[PDB]
């Protein structure tokens, strides 16, 4: 099976990348792995594969960290990334949001069913399994809890059985057979969830699928549009129909190659007690517990020698940042685009915690558009803040064609200097905010509006006649012929590889 | 005489500290050696001594470029700095600005008057010299001119003798005998030229030392107090009183060790052409030239030998950041402190172009207080927008006691987690503004007034009762002893020094 279309086969290429670390003697799940995958995720280090983890049974679990971290070169930064998708390990991060946009204008691929897989290679039924027993780590000293789902894909169907949504949402575990999670506006799982409860019958069929195909754990924290079945986005992407399991227990359809599947249900009336976790802005709030949505689990799939990915979220840099700030940018760009606004580029700097977007303008097409920075950031923030795509995103920053927004130094250098404080700004306070930010659910003002922010880096010039500056850099203020005779000569004169 | 005391045992230092390039073969000063100076600058190499400038006569000169700017490693970075104070090299900026505000509560140690000294070597005047014929630098190719002074020192005195003030302001050659230059509210030299334009009688007396002690030129580019002479606040910071000699043309008085003296007159009346120049946040406007103040050169005194300091200014890291931004911060923390508010440090982040300063705050402090984000940043605003230490700075960013404020990548998450847009901030459209940020002087509001903020990155409870949350890394997340095991089995297991 190929590395994007199966996680094992993931494993080996980036074992084969020399982008592994096995880690054959016993690690503790009680801190010990995620401290170390933490580690990793700082430092831009090999992916720990754990192969000896205190408390495995049974095959039930070794742990990958950090599948969609970043590597130490400049060269292959987005290898990992680039692996989830067939790309070479050297693609850009604009190759790589082209790719995962790509599908939004083909025709889905929806999946094929076959008989079995190798997540069916081995089973616990709601006799023999005990979530409490498994070596499910605890990630940060301060969580509320073990959380066994960092990496793994929520499957919820619509009740009319038209929209089968596949999703990243965090969960721990609550006791011997349930787990608690987030499930909040306006993410896709909530909203299936608020279907069924409205129709107020049973509780929502669910599997949560571990070690899934990589190419669908990428859609499954992308903000594709409502209503839009993952599966069949994952099949256009990657030009195949994805090979899909039935449930044991219920009709939901899991991928075949799944490391470890759980089948139950989502409540529509239980809650439990859920966090706090240490999470993608960098904090966690002892103590900070709230209810939230349980999940029975009726069922362990599995294959031998099980594999549970995790990601040790925090502080940068890990896939929190990686995935959910870069495809929330790539979708945001399309968005921009379908609404006639001139955006060529999108990306969230990783500087920002991702709470940024920093936003490309064609301005050849806005000058011809003949309009004002407070017009222009009001259309913006209306179509980015007004929708599910903006949700994680509290401040947008344009900029002219001259800055390439997938670098941050350049992104906050526009920023520092072009767009004026105040003036140059549009504050939005009645739209949805992203309580997750500590300035929202642990700030002033209300945790679930307002808070964001259009901040103009366009100078006025870029509205009318062009720009009329160069910049004071080597790049810009030297003609091509002197600089080209200092890099020659540069070694020569005595100061001082691109792969390294 | 010792390198903080004598420019040319500074060369000298940054010889011994292989922090110097010697360039012996010949070097155009129209761009060449500025392109040179530039790429240093982008790649903190060591700084260039260009001994072979095409168009030097009769001594008359040599260049050395990026005299304070970065160094490659952590360990030294701010070497070039701690050289132009006898401080190590390793000096962290802390122990630098510390060094630097050390004199605000010394008595003063006025200057001592010598006979002659190494600038009296030679002279030309009124005669001899054609300033269109020395090897001026064009430093950016949009220029409006070659600028001679980049990182020599204007010395003018009051009317009443009572106050000399030494400061960096650039200029660039007018003609055979004259410069323009800037000379700009709120700073000293045009607080003193208003003192003689008020008195009406006279052109003001003047001189432009270039290559003086290097502890001198720190503090003139020092925003220290209105009414402190310079050389006596340099005397206290050093434990020594600087040998002066008297001009010859006029009664000032310029370092005996000067590299080059211009001595002549600051008109009154008269302005000619200055600008554009490439600068401190990165731009050059083509074209935008401006009438400025106009110098009058009456004779040049020289050493043997004479070498040229020159900044390459422009994007980061040079002069105009370390020098102009990190200074500015030490003052705006001493101001803060004489107002009975409880700052313990203050930086201008690199990353924000030196246009923003973050204040780290003795929360314990602060609780006690009783007070509110919003009167709280009101009062440090008023304090700091109000005073000419806070000219430059348009955003200030209030932090608690965990952010390293020297640590930009530290501040960048501060700013961008705890510090919700609009409702965390107060502007201040009522304060003097800093018109060459672009977003002011080519922007779309006053040049010269507002556009400043106070971003207020504390957390609530960071008012009340303390900071309650950790941070989800490595070093808050984990107990001691586990981070201990990782990283003492971190290369054993297959992962990957302080000078490098
Ligand atoms: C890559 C990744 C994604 C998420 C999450 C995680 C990772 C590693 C973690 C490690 C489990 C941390 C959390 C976390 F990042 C939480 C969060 C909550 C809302 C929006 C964005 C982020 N998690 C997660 C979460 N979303 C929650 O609702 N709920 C969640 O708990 N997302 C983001 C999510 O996958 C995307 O927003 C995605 O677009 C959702 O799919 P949908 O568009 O089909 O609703
Ligand atoms: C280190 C340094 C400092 C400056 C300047 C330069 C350097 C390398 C350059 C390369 C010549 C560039 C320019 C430039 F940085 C301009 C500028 C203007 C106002 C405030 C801050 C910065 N320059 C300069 C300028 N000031 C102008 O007015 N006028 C100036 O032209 N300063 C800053 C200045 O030295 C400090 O603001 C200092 O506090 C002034 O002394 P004072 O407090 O005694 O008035
Ligand atoms: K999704
Ligand atoms: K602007
Ligand atoms: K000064
Ligand atoms: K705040
Ligand atoms: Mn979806
Ligand atoms: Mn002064």
């Amino acid at each position: 099976q190929p590395a994007h279309l199966c996680f094992r086969s993931f494993v080996e290429a980036l074992k084969v990348d020399n982008d592994l670390v096995e880690i054959n003697t016993p690690i503790d799940p009680n801190l010990e792995a995620a401290a170390i995958t933490r580690r990793v995720c700082e430092t831009n280090d090999k992916a720990p594969l754990f192969n000896n983890l205190i408390g495995m049974k049974n095959g039930l679990f070794r742990i990958l960290g950090a599948p969609g971290s970043l590597r130490k070169s400049s060269a292959d930064r987005y290898g990992r990334l680039a692996r989830h998708l067939a790309l070479p390990p050297t693609a850009s991060m604009r190759e790589i949001l082209d790719k995962m946009l790509s599908a939004s204008d083909m025709p889905p691929i929806p999946p094929t069913i076959v008989p079995t897989g190798p997540c069916k290679e081995n089973s616990l039924d709601d006799s023999e399994f005990d979530l409490t027993e498994l070596p499910v780590p605890l990630i940060h000293k301060s969580d509320g809890g073990k959380y066994i789902q960092t990496y793994g894909m929520h499957i919820v169907q619509s009740p009319d059985g038209t929209w089968t949504n596949w999703s990243i949402a965090r969960a721990m575990v609550h006791d011997k057979n349930h787990l608690t999670g987030l499930v909040i506006p306006p993410q896709h799982i909530w909203q299936i969830h608020q279907m069924w409860k409205k129709e107020g019958r049973s509780d929502v069929p669910w599997a949560l699928a571990f070690g899934v195909p990589p190419a669908a754990i990428m859609a499954s924290s992308m903000p594709i549009p409502d209503g839009v079945t993952e599966a069949g986005y994952v099949g256009a992407m990657t030009g195949s129909s994805l090979e899909l399991v039935k449930c044991d227990t219920n009709d939901l359809y899991v991928p075949a190659t799944s490391e470890i599947v759980l089948e139950g249900t989502l409540s529509i009336s239980e809650t439990g007690p859920e966090g706090p976790f240490g999470q993608m802005h960098g904090y966690i709030f002892p103590g900070d517990t709230h209810l939230g949505a349980k999940y029975k689990v009726n069922r362990i799939t599995y294959r031998n020698n099980a594999i549970m990915p995790m990601s040790s979220c925090g502080r940068l840099t890990d896939e929190t940042h990686t995935m959910i700030g870069s495809l929330a940018a790539a979708e945001i760009r399309k968005l921009c685009q379908q609404n006639d606004l001139p955006i060529t580029d999108a990306f969230a700097p990783f500087e920002s915690q991702v709470t940024w977007v920093a936003l490309r303008v064609d301005t050849e097409k806005l000058r011809a558009m003949k309009t004002t920075s407070e017009g222009f950031r009001k259309r913006v923030g209306d179509v980015v803040f007004n929708h599910k795509a903006g949700y994680t995103i509290h401040r947008l920053v344009l900029v002219g064609d001259d800055i390439d927004v997938y670098e941050g130094k350049d992104v906050l250098w526009a920023f520092s200097t072009r767009c004026r404080p105040g003036m140059d700004e549009t504050l939005f306070e009645d739209v949805r905010g992203f309580p997750l930010i500590p300035y929202m659910g642990h700030g002033n003002g209300p945790a679930h509006r307002g808070g964001k922010v259009v901040s103009d880096a366009l100078m006025p010039t870029e509205y009318t006649t062009g720009r009329n500056w160069e910049a004071a850099d080597f790049n810009q203020s030297y003609p091509e012929d002197l600089k080209q005779k200092v890099l020659d000569n540069w070694t020569k004169m005595g100061f001082s590889h691109h792969h390294h």
